[PDB]
RNA sequence: GCCCUGAAAAAGGGC
């Protein structure tokens, strides 16, 4: 089809979405910022 | 068949 196809598209409105939506991501999987 | 929206590995919608 073409919108499975326009996911691939969603790379980057998942990659953006993924990175401020790990909560909704592989449970236990947010980054932190205090070494 | 082509997309668009959805983050989607839902749900949707237009042509």
């Amino acid at each position: 089809d073409a919108q499975t196809r326009r996911r691939e598209r969603r790379a980057e409105k998942q990659a953006q979405w993924k990175a401020a939506n790990p909560l909704l991501v592989g449970v236990s999987a947010k980054p932190v910022n205090r070494p």
